[PDB]
Order: C-alpha cells, then structure tokens, then sequence
C-alpha cells in the first residue's frame, strides 16, 4: 500500500521525481506545487521529472499546478503514463519544449471545462462569466503550448477529444513518443 | 384529511367557480388550476372566475402557463390573497382583473427576481444562463405590464426580497383593493 | 377515518382545526369557513381548537378570514391551544370563547429562520419583526391587553390554564358543564 | 389532490371534452395512459378533433415516439395547445399535431435538444447501444423536418445542443402555427 | 393517475372493447393480471378477436412464457399491435399474434436477445440453475423459430446479442406481419 | 388492477369458481385462498373450484394451509399451472382432484425440500432443527400420496432443486394432462 | 501519505506557511500557530505565506487577518491558483509592496453570508453581528485596498471574481509575476 | 496489518520483487509502476520478478503497468500465484519470453473489455468508439505476446475465457508451469 | 497490535506463519509473501504454520496451497481453534507426518460455492468454471489424504464436520497432540 | 493507549507482556484468540518454566475462539495463573478455569457467569440437521471441559449451564471454577 | 487531539493515572492496566487518579474499584469538571484523606440502569442480576462515605447532584481544594 525503502514518491522525489496521479483537486495541486517549489529551493538548474497519471479534475487546481510549472526557473520533463485527461492533457503540454514525453498505449484526452452554478438570475450570469473566462483561459493556455491557433482549439476542445500518443505528438501536446528509454 | 360536504371542500367551492391556489406552485400545481380555469371557462364564458392565493411561490414556468391560462381565458377573473401571495403567488395576484385584486389586512406579498440552476459543459451553461435573464425580463416586463411601473422601479425593487403589506402592495400596484371586514 | 366524522361536524357548521397548523390546515379551514359563509352569513360557526401550533403565517391566514366573514365565531378550546392555536382561541366572537377545564393555553412569540448574505439575512430580520409586532397588535387587540404585558408575556412561553387565559382576556367561559 | 366534479376527477372531466393533457415529464406510464385515451378518443369518434395540452419538460424519447405514432395513426385531427413548456419530446408533440391546428400561449416556452441516453457492458454491447441511439438521432431529425418543414442541416444544426425558443421563435421555426392571445 | 370514463378507469374502459394492454415491465404481477384478462375474454366469447397492445421493454421470461401459453391456448384470435417498443418478452408476445394480424407503428423498434438469469449456491445448485437456464434460451428459440418461419441456427446468431430492429426490420424478420401508417 | 362492471378481474374470475394463486405463497396469500375456498364451498359443496397457479413458491407452512382446506373441502379442485409452479406451488398443483390436474406446454415445474433458519441457544437449535425435519417429512408423505411414488424417490428427487418439463411432471406424477389446446 | 519530516513542514523550514483548502476554525489555528513559530525563531525575518483557499469561515478568516498583523514579521502573500471569500482578504492583508500573484490565478471579493435561527428576539441580535461583520470586513478591506467606503459597498454586494491584474488595480495585491 | 522484519512487502522488494495483488486501478497501477523504476535505478541488468495475483480491474491502469514492463530494460519473470485475470493476464504475457510462469493450480482468465458512457447522443458515439480502440489495442498486444493471429484472439476474448495454467501454455500466455523449482 | 514490531512478525523470526480469519486475496498475498520470505532465509529450515481460518474465497486459498506446495521447506501445519472450508485444504497441505490439531479444534470440509450473472452463454461458462474447481479441490484433498473420489465427492456434497480424531482418521492429519 | 519509555517505546499492554501477562479484556472472536495465542506461544519460546500470568475482564464471545484460547493453555507447559477482573463471563469463565489448578483467582465484586453456546443455523433442511448436531457436539464438549475443570459431576454441569448462571467469587469458588478469592489487602 | 511521548505518557510517568469520559470495558482495561504498571514500579509512592467522568458501564466500573483496592500503593482521587456515576465510586474509592475536589466540580450519583429482553426465565435472571448490582454498589458507597444502607437507597434512588461540598459533608471527599 505504501512501501519504504521513505515512501516510494519521496525515494523517486529524491531523484527529482513529481507523481500527478489520480484526480486533481485543491489536495493534489498543493502538493504537487509544495514540491514544485522545494525542487526549485534546492536548485535553480537541475531538470525535475512530472509522471502525469491523470483523468482530470477541478480546473483551477489544474491551473495552479500549470502556473507553478510556468514560474520555476528548471525545465520540467513530462512524463505521460497510462493517460492524461482533461487538465492532465495541460500539464503534459505545458512542459519544457523537447522534453515532453508519452508512453506507447497511452492516450491524451482535452476538452473544454465543465461546472455548476445556483442562485439568482444576477449570480447565474456572473458565475456563467466566469466560466467562459476560464473556458477561453484555457483556449489560449492549450494554443500557446501546442503552437495551434485559436480556432482548431475551439473547434477540437468542443466535445471530448481523445488523442493517442501520435495523434498529440502531431497535434503539439507531447513532443516524444518513447517506445524504449 | 380533505372534508366532504358528494365532493372535496375545494370542489364544493369549485362549482361556485372557486379555484384554490395554496401552497408551493410546481407542474403539478399548475396543471390542476390550468384545467380548472379551463373547465370554468366551459361552463360560463362571462361568469367571473375567483382565485384564492396562499402560495409561498415556486417554479417560475408553473407560474407563467397559470398566468398565460388567466390572460387567455376572456372570464373575469378576482384574486383574493389570504395569508400571503409571494414569489410567484403574488404575480397571480397581480394578473386579475383589474379592480378585481383584493387581499386580507394580515396578508403579505413578496416579489424576488428568478432563481434557478446550471450544471454542464461551459457551452451549456451558457445557453441556461442567457435563458434564466430571459425568464428574468419576461417576468419584469409583466409585473411592469400589470402594476403599471416602469421597468426601472421594478427592477430596483425585485433585486432582492421584497415584502410588501398589503397597503404597501396597493400603493406599488399589485393589487386594488385591501379588504376589511369586521 | 371513522363514516367521516369530520364531514358530519361540518354539516352542524363545526370547523375542527385540530393538530398543527400549516399551510395544509390552514388552506382547508379557510375553504370551510368561506363554504359556510356562502351558505349563510348570518348562522354562527363553531371553531373547535386542539393545535400545539405552528407556522406564524398559517395562523395569521385563519384569522384573517374569521374577522373577514360576518358569522359570528364560537371558538372551543380542547386539550390545548398553543401558540397560534391561542391565538385563533381569542379571535373568536366576544362572549363566545370558550376551554375545557383541564385544558391549556400556551402563547410565545414566533420564531423562525434565515440564512443568505447579509443582505438576505437583513431583509428576513426586517420580516420577522414586523410579524412578532403585527401578532403582539392582534393579541393584544382581542384580549384588551396593553402592548406592554404582551411583551413581557410572550418573550417566553407563557403557559396559561383555563382561568388564567379567561382573566388575561383569551377566553370568556370555563365550561364545567353545558 | 385531484378535485372531484356520477362523478370524476377534473382530468377525466376533460376527458370526456375529448382533451387529452401531457403534463409532466413524460414515461412509459404516460405515454401509456396518453395512448390508452387517444385510442379511447377515436374509439368513440373518428371525425371529432381532439385536444392535447401540453406542459411537459421531455423524458425518454421511446415516451415521446411512442405517443407521435398514436398520434400519427389515428384517424382524428389533433389540436396541439402549449401551455407553459413544451421541451424536449414535448416540444415533439407540438410540433406533431394537425397542420394549422398547434397553437401557444404568449409566455410559453419550447425547448430541441438531441436524445441523451446510456451504455454498459462489454464493447460489443456499447456498440450494439451506441448505434441504436444514432439511428434514435436520425429517427427524431427526419420527424422534426417532416413537421417543422425545414431541411435536415438546419434540424441537425440547431438540436446538437438545447435550443430555447419563445412562442414566436417556434412559430417561424415551424414547431406551431399560431400564438393564441384569446380563444379562436 | 388513472383517468375515468362514465360508459371505470381507461385500461377497465378499454377491457370491455376486448383489449389488453400490455404496458412497461413484464413480471408475474404484469403476466398474472394478462393471464387473468385473456381468461376472462375467453370465458365471455371464444369467437370474438382479442386485442394486445404492447409497449413493453421485456422482462422475467418465466413471466413472458406464461403470457405465450395462454395465448397460444385460448381459441380466440390475436391481434398484437406494437406501440412505442416490444423487447425482450414483448417481441415475443407481439411474434405471438395470429398470423397475419400482428401490427406495429412505424417508428417503434423490436429487440430480440438471449435470456438473462443468476444463480448462487454450491456448485451442485449452480450446474442444476445453469442447466435450467441453458434450457429456457433452447425454449424461447424453438418458439421464436416457429412463429418467425426461420432457422435456429438464424434465431442462435441473431440473438446472441441485443439485436434491435426497426418494423420494416422486424417484418422482414418475420416477427410482425404489417407497418401500419394509417388505418 | 382492472375492473369490471354488471369487480376487480380476480374477483369478477372467483365469480366463475376461479382462485387464482398467482406471486410468492406467503401467510397472508395463503389466507386469501383458504378463505375464498371455504366461501366457494358454502356457496356449493358439489361444483368444481379452479385454481390457476402462477407461483415461485414461499413458505412451507402456508403451502400445508392451502394444502389442507383443499383436500377438506368436497368440491373437486383443478388445478392448472400456468408459466411456472415451483416449491408449494408444485404442492398444490399435485393436490388437485385426480385426472383434472393440467399444465401449458411451456410451463415449468419445481420440487424441493423445505428451508429456513433457527437462532437461539444449543436447546433452542435442536428443537427448531427437529421441526424442520419434520416438516421435510411431512411434505415428503404429502408428495409420494398424490404422485404415486415412493417415499425413497420422493427423499432422493427433492434433495436438490428438482425442475421439470410438463411431459416430466406428468411422468412423475404431478400432473395428469398437458394441454396444448382447449 | 503526504511526502516525507513532511513536506509542508519543510517549506516552514524555508518559512513558508501555505493556506490551502478552505479556512475553519481547525485551519486557522494551524496558520495562526505556524506564524507564532516563525515569529518565535526571528521578530524580523520576513514571513512567506502562500494562498489557495476558496474561502471559509469569516472569524476564522478574522482570527489569521490579526494574527498576520500582530506579528512584527513582513508578510509575503503569494496567491496560487485562487483566492477567493477570505482567501482574498489574506492575500490583501500582506505587507505593502509584498503581495504578489500569478498570471492565472483569480481573486474573489464577496459580503459574508450565514445564518441565523430561533425566535425573533435571537434572530434579531443573530442578524446585528452579521452586519456588524459586514462593515467589519469592509473597514479591513478598504483600509488594505486603499479605496472608499462606498467602491466597497458596491463591489463585495455581490460576488466580484477579478485577474490579477484587476485586483492589482483594486488594491489587493501588488505585483503580477510572469514568465521567467 | 502487514507484518514488519519494513513490511513483508518491502523486504521482497531488496529481493527485487514487485507484488501486484487484488483488483488494478490507478493506486495499484502507480505503486507498480514506482517499484518498477526503483529495481531499474538499482540495476539494468538485473531480472525482476513480478507476482501477479489479480482479478483484474482498469483497463487504463493495466496498460499503465504493460507500457513500463516494456520500456524498462530489465528482464521481467511473471509469477502467476492464484489467479491472473482480465488486466492481470496481460501483465502475466507482458513478461520477458522465458520467463513467464505459472503454479500448477493458478487460473488465467481473458476477456474484452468493458466500459460505460453517458450523456448526449454526439459523446455516446465519441466514448463508444474509444471503447471500441482500447479493445483492438489490447487484442494486438495479446498478439503480439502470444504470438497468436488477430483471428484467434477476437474469438477468445469475445466471451470470459478461463484457462488452465497448461492451457495458458499452449495459448502463448505463459511459459513455464512449475510445481517444485526443477 | 501488540509490541515485544507486531506479536506476528516476531512469530515470523521463529519461521511462524498465521493463517487466522477468513482468507481473501489480502490474507493469501501476506501469507504468500512470508512463505517466500521464510524461504529466501532457508531452504532447509521447515516452516510452521498456525491456522484458525472459517475458510474464505477458493481461488486465495488455492493461492496458499500451490505455494505451499511449490516452496522446499517442510511446512508444519498446525490446527487452532478451527480450520473449515480452504482453511481445512491447508491444514492437509501440509508436510506428511506433519499435520497436527489441538484437542479441541475442529476440521469442516465442503464443495466450493459462488455465484454466476449475466446472458445464458455467461452462466455456462462460469458454471462451467466452478464445476472445474469443485473437480480441482478433489483431486487435491485426494492428493493429500490418499482417499478415493468416490469417498471425496461423497464425503464433500455437504458440510463435513471432524473432530481432531476423526479428521486423523479420514487423513487430513497426522497428530492430536494434547502437550508437546 | 499511554506508552512507556536500549530505548524502546512500549504500549502499556506490552510493557506488561514483558513482565508475561497476557490481558483478555473485552469480547473474544478470532482476532482476540489470535493475539492471545500468538502471545502465549511468545512466552512459552522465552521461558517454558516461567509462570505465565493472565487477567481476564471478558462478557464472552464466539465459543470456537475461546477453545482456541483453552487448547493453547492446556497445551504450553508453562503455569499459568488466571485473574478475574471485573467478570468473567461466558468462554471467559472457561478460561478462568482452565488455569494451572490452585492458581485460579478472582477479585471480590468480580462476577462469573456460564451458560449453554448458542449459534444460528440456515438453509436447506439438510443442512440444518448437520449444523444442529454440531452446535450440540459444542455443548457436550464445552459440558465435559467444565466438569474436567470444575471437578463437577456431567449432570450438575448441564443442570447448571441450562440458562445463564451468574455466580459471585465465593460462589464460582465453590462451584470449582476458581480457586482464590482475593481479599483487598 | 494529540500533544507531543504524549501528553498522557508524560503523566503517567509522574504516576498519574487520567479516568477521563465515559467509562467502558476499554476505558477500564486501560486504567487497571497503568495502575498495575504504577504498582510493579513502586508499591509505596502513591498513585494520582484524575477523576473527570460522566460515568458508564457497572461492570467496568467495579473493575477499576477492585483495582484501586487491591494494590498497596495509596490511591489520591481528584475530581476535575465532573465525577457522576461510577465516576463519584471511583472519587470515593481512594485512599482515606487523600480525596480531592476543584471547587466548581461535580458529584452525581445513582443507581444502576441495564436492558432485559427474551423469555420470561431469561428477565427474571438478568433482572435478578441488576439488583445484586444494585445492592453491591450501595454496600461499596456505604463502605467509604460511612453512611447507613438505608441513606445510599433514599439518595441513589434518583440523579442525586452535589456540590464538592455537599459530597464531602456524605462521605464521597475528604479535602475541597482551592489552591495546592
Ligand atoms: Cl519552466
Ligand atoms: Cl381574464
Ligand atoms: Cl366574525
Ligand atoms: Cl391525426
Ligand atoms: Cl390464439
Ligand atoms: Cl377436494
Ligand atoms: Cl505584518
Ligand atoms: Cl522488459
Ligand atoms: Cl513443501
Ligand atoms: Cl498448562
Ligand atoms: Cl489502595
């Protein structure tokens, strides 16, 4: 359940290694930005290692973590595992240029954000403003990484859109697909 | 519970063209006086029809098709509010006929913009959040048709909460006539 | 549900408003009391009262309409008339209030809730003060009490027996026997 | 919670006016009843027309299919009357009555959407369920184009998501004919 | 709610016209009150047609094989109209109408499939259930194969899986006999 | 349920001398039947009684009470199993008048020995297992009397759930005729 | 779970104390007891908070906003992926010039909302504290935000979602971070 | 609560063991993959011994922990203990060839796989054909590790299909089946 | 729970494997991981393993059993308490001549039981699979206590209680010891 | 739980293990057996000589559980001397009795209480014939190690375990399950 | 709700032993295990028992009593916030003159309270049992207040509050305490 050689993430965080795995929330993004900063503390110029294992979640949590990548001085080396859906698909592309990576039966899923809002008639259209902001947030966020314009983005990130590995390499999200190391 | 005098209490009085509206108003609510303003309406094109409001309010659409139902039908229609007529009670109250609005001296009439709710996708929240300020100006544009303010003071006043006695809600226009009889 | 037995008190123009009152109760007395008053406006109508009380505007909605009909309005108190009950006890027609000895008749001022913003929760505070000041005017107007003892009186709960309610004015008549 | 007016209940007083109301969301149970009468209805006259009222937020779409082919079959001219809403396969039945016989209220409200439904088990199974809520798809686009008289691009464009329209919306997509201010 | 008529609830109205309507989910409560219908037609008249509607998605298949039985037993001929959709059991039962008078509306659809069931137990309980199940899915193909004119080996392919059918489909299969339009 | 005029369908069917045994045999089904039975009997002691069986079985004891008022009383019973007559029901189904006990084609039978539970103390158990084994007895007699088979069959057949054919059960000795018509 | 001391602890090593999650009472009294710590070591050395709270309790928010005051220490806010409800009112709270953001994240400003319950007489003094607080939390904001009374009153009576760079503007924090 | 010499788990781990034991999700999928890069960080070379006793789970998960088998360099010996169904077949043919092996009692189970989808007719088609994906992608890696033509797996794996540990041989699954260390 | 570091893990020191509860795939991976432990320690040294188990699922006792079988050390299998349904099968799996039970234990065997749902063709192949294993449990209780299948089927149809001399002479041990 | 303190941290269950006592508080299902048994086995490998102490403060529990516990005491060579604290009631009255004879002792308010196993029993008849006869051997077993103990004849022990029988120290020490009754010092 | 070795231990080691909330078999296990701890330690320096209980089980209760009276170490009871139940037992239980109370502390006592339920000979034993209950608690509260049967019947009889002096005037106290 939890092996010790030392729980088997700090053992690999020693190594510089950041685990995204499972859901995103407020939980997940904390920790991974604590350890995010603590990388950096130690030191401006050694790369850091991001294994990405995630459907998804909350969407700013997952602009928290993407933030936080965008802030440290050392380039992050993205490691798609399994899948990286929703706001995992972000941080896999919001990695270093040339040092993102994907497994070969991994599979790469985005779409645009999803969320709630109750109240009156005033509080449902500001709470609906704001979700079209994060909506167009992450358009340009997406665009920016995968050097695609705004409009195959919109077009694309209308329903879900499954990729694999190759179909994000070409669309821009990963840059390597690793079949060996 | 429900006495019988065969029928119901709110059947005796609905062969005297008495419809009931007490309590919370859905589907279910307004379907029942919809048909029964229907069934008055069979009866006698010209015999005024009296509607009765207790309701704390409710849907907004199960409020607008009982509305559009009194507009439609060319009967008479006197609204009679005991107790208290808010939410969308008392734009039930307000949709009689004119002079025909009357309400106890112990009763209480509120008016409140539309809530509602939105989950889904960011385009779907969208198309719910456009229809919700919809509902919202197709509702102040008949409290504005019928207690003959303007948009800007109906507006102002049902940003929020606002409760009315029943003087109050003569002098705002909701109703006519504050009845008292002892 | 015995054959009903409510139905046959209201043939005699008996309104039971037994139970707690809410806006069901209320909506069915209100609907009894104008059937009978569009029979006739002038025969009396009895009101027999056992509620330990209940929602403030229900019982506001029941008495409005006793002071709205012309019948004059014979009110029994049996067992308890709490809170609204007590209230509904007292608006009856003057000379015609009547309890029970061993019953009992409770009065306190009303409660409630709010929560929202603080915008919202002001707006409800402003309510639900007008309705605590519109229940001490109507207490105070039937029992011929001053503001002032009602007040003091209905800041608690303010048990009463059948005595005490008919010298603080909520009834006339202790029956013993008829 | 009916009022009672021999006697009935104030929905099978109308009945007998020959008014059939779909009120509600709308179930196998309701389209079961609304089929049962509609058969009743002809079953006592086949020239009368017969009224349907309509204040349905939608359900399965098997309920609103079901009730448009009794519709369809019977012999009887059908007076469609939206009151309130008409969304999802309500908005269907509207649209399915006798051509100059729909009519809306002023505040009413029509909603056309796509169908929505589910699948599980194997992947044989999610194939077999996901085809057969395409042909659904397909099925309910060709009725809307029947009856709205538009083309199926523009059917296909408007229902992909939920599309609101106010009685004089509906009116000039082709969903009624007429909104009624005051009886006929 | 029910409706009334005052000739008495819709489904008692539309009784005494000889019709029975088979309506939503098939269990021995839905089969026991059909069984108790075709019955009591017989019992008045064993000349005069019988009508079903069905708007059913199926069901316990012990309950359709009661329905089946009685059908097949009562002398009177049956006239099955698909409304809406007839799967599983009620496929079965509309396949179940006399010849030639098995009618569906044009956008219904027919589902036909494989029977479905549990068991639990030891392992003794387990092989007698399974063989007891085995033998229901041999059961309703030889009947499904009788009143659709087909082959078992057409009837094991095809309801393998679900296999859902429109009425032109499900004509050509051999399950009903017209798409009605208008009457 | 439906209703008929001149009425559930049930009770429009007992009017025919029908009892309909249809669900799961619980105390309370078990009582209905045993108290339309004896009303058949006072009605008529000499004409024939019906009992369409469409039942998965229940409870032991409540199949013994149908059981007994059926061999009690002097009218002749029978019985037809229609879709399936599993546990008690196959009880009843054999208790039938000999020569009027009937099936559909693709009916199905079941026979089993009897179930249950027993908590309490080491006392306790033994008294309760003891009358489970009695009853397990008791059915065995009841089922080897109507289908003419040995007890050892009976003990052997019933071990295990046991289902059958209609052309089966009558071999057995459950019933007497599978009808494929009228 | 949590990585290895652990891992928030480490970051307080560094003096670093993260408001993350929603703020209660048990939340407050952690930040509150964390900044008593850091005080303890040095009553100069500056203090490095950072936020990622949707909001919360409003006297829990009240009981960090003194603490942040109270000690001597320079409070370095920094706000990461959201700070909304009293999360904004941490943010604003930081030292003059030491209030930082980054470029996605958002802050919200909104009255307070609660309840109140009982008779008239509680539901009444219930329905004073809460304006009380209203006013409270609009001196605090007004004070740090460096704004009028009434750009307050009409910006917090209903919810209020702002960039960074808007809430730049508005007073609440001071510098937006960027690309490196 | 695991036992402590570390836990038992650990201690298998110095011996380069990795134990991926009841149901497959993302949990499990990482604490795998976690102790799959340990034993590499330690050594290339040296082989890592892998037991599976899994019912299976995630399909996703499953092919989190094939993609890391394949990309480290070390040698990987699959150990089937008990049982290795759905995902845990394919990580028990995901093995090194040669050193894929079963005990004499263990079962090994293939079958498609599974999934769900909901919401609007536009997302049931996009689900229902990544479903349709996953499932000729996981047939061509049972393939590819079976040696086994497409034709031969689609048929296989349409329905469940449990295998002995000798049939599992024959099939390509595994290796070796051991009862005592030869 | 208890400290002299588990009372259990110091009985693993000593070679001691306890199988206590019902037996899942979290009881048959523990005990698999200390047979393979206790094996990597010494191939020569017999393992002794205490067993006081109502039974469990089939596939995690088969799991014990095959590894039991397949490790080189004799293993010592001692009965406490009970030892019903997989936790009989262990109890018999032991080395010959090394069985043992306390006096007042208790040994139950039986016919596996489970569960099937789904299409007929799915009942047939789970049915199919549990017949197989009902099959495979015989051969193995046969395999150990040198009875004949016509004696094993018979004998397991139903619940089997034995008592510890009882459970001697049908072969599932060797020894009822009452003091060492 | 309080801890204590070659610098180990002990639990206070422990820190008494060590001195070889072994607590039977609570009720006794296999988790509870286990760890007794466990601990047992643990003293007797330290010491088969040494007296091995264990106090009792049980409402009972599964009667297959509480064999486990006698098996493992009549089995291990050491003396074991058995407390009763609180009460000692259904198995925990046989395992107050089953101490090494002599070493048998109580507290004065301590209570004893024996009594017939009870159990359930479901499923076809069948089945509910083998699960009586076994409850049943459970009785007459559980009948025969009290009279073994007790020094009581069969037929007294089943007049008296019948129904629930309380019994106070003096009363328990008669009847043969205890030996000492301890007197406040 | 933990303060760091724990607050409790680092009382424990001064030979404190805290009867803290309800009292059960757990809460009773515990403190006659600290109490057999603290004796095997010395048998002369006296043992401190923080007395801050609403009560709980009889049996559990009985239990730490017959704990307290048989080890030699003298026995200090100190009543904190309040003693009410088997609580005031365990304050009256201590050695005599060494039983303490905080002045705006809590005594309640009363009598036993228990369940019954199965066959008539069943409640007839277990209600028997109840008053032997009863009757043992009256006999011990009569022991160390030094009052009359007949008055621990009349007070027990219902909740029976007192003041820390009302208890000390009945015999519960010794000493009531103001400052050390
Ligand atoms: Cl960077
Ligand atoms: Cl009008
Ligand atoms: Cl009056
Ligand atoms: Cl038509
Ligand atoms: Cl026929
Ligand atoms: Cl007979
Ligand atoms: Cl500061
Ligand atoms: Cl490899
Ligand atoms: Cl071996
Ligand atoms: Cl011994
Ligand atoms: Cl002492």
């Amino acid at each position: 359940l939890i092996p010790i050689v030392y729980d088997i993430y700090s053992r690999l965080l020693r190594e510089r290694i950041v685990c995204v795995m499972g859901p995103i929330d407020d939980s997940v993004a904390s920790l991974v930005i604590a350890q995010l900063l603590f990388l950096q503390s130690e030191s401006n110029k050694k790369p850091i290692h991001m294994y990405i294992n995630s459907p998804g979640g909350v969407v700013t949590a997952g602009l928290a973590i993407y933030d936080t990548m965008q802030y440290i001085l050392n380039p992050i080396c993205t490691w798609c595992v399994g899948q990286a859906a929703s706001m995992g698909s972000l941080l896999l592309a919001a990695g270093t240029p040339g040092m993102r990576h994907s497994l070969p039966n991994s599979r790469i899923m985005i779409h645009q954000p999803s969320g709630g809002a109750r109240g009156q008639a005033t509080d449902i259209e500001i709470q609906a403003r704001e979700i079209m902001k994060l909506k167009k947030q992450l358009y340009n966020i997406y665009a920016k990484h995968t050097k695609q314009s705004l409009q195959v983005i919109e077009s694309a990130m209308e329903r879900d859109r499954y990729m694999s590995p190759m179909e994000a390499q070409e669309f821009g999200i990963l840059d390597k697909v690793l079949v060996h190391p």
